[PDB]
């Protein structure tokens, strides 16, 4: 298999893929068969990495992750819109930190209650550069590594809580971590 350490996007039999980290060398991403990619990280600083489309929608997609932080990571369901410019992200499972924000309600869906929270990231890295924006979030209650995600149940409790999404950008079920070491296997489907 092929293992990817540069920053970049491109195909891999049949799927968008997305690795980017600001400590190249210190992570990579293994890309696998189908829908699937492993990660492993030592001693990084920010990354993200994972397989879905170069343009997100209300797709139900299922995935199966083996997920082995050793600190700070989510498995999530990853993505961005422009216009209005946001980041969203359903985080399935986390380590030694579960990300919140201001509290905005929950959401049922896919047999798991979420809490949904917003934050605010000012003159920041975006996908259209230095920019001040949203984050939107669905954090699952307790954590799960495999299940199906039907993003649009959490697309509608968003815009419910007053949280809007623009056009779509790239949506991946990614391996997202900030430090530390660890590794993940995820395979969508």
């Amino acid at each position: 298999d092929t293992t990817i350490t540069q920053n970049q996007t491109g195909y891999d039999n049949g799927y968008f893929y997305s690795f980017w980290t600001d400590a190249p060398g210190t992570v990579s991403m293994t890309l696998h068969s189908g829908g699937s990619y492993s990660t492993s990280w030592r001693n990084t600083g920010h990354f993200k990495a994972g397989k879905g489309w170069s343009t997100g929608g209300r797709r139900t997609v299922t995935y199966n992750a083996s997920f082995n932080p050793s600190g700070d990571a989510y498995l999530t369901l990853y993505g961005w819109t422009r216009n209005p410019l946001v980041s969203y992200l359903i985080v399935e499972s986390w380590g030694t930190y579960r990300p919140t924000g201001t509290y905005k309600g929950t959401v049922t869906t896919d047999g798991g209650t979420y809490d949904i929270y917003e934050t605010w990231r000012y003159n920041a890295p975006s996908i259209e550069g230095t920019r001040t924006f949203q984050i939107f979030w669905s954090v699952r209650q307790q954590k799960r590594t495999s299940g199906t995600i039907t993003i649009g149940n959490h697309f509608d409790a968003w815009a419910r809580a007053g949280m809007n999404l623009g056009s779509h950008d790239y949506q991946i079920m990614a391996t997202k971590g900030w430090q530390s070491s660890g590794s993940s296997t995820v395979s969508i489907s």
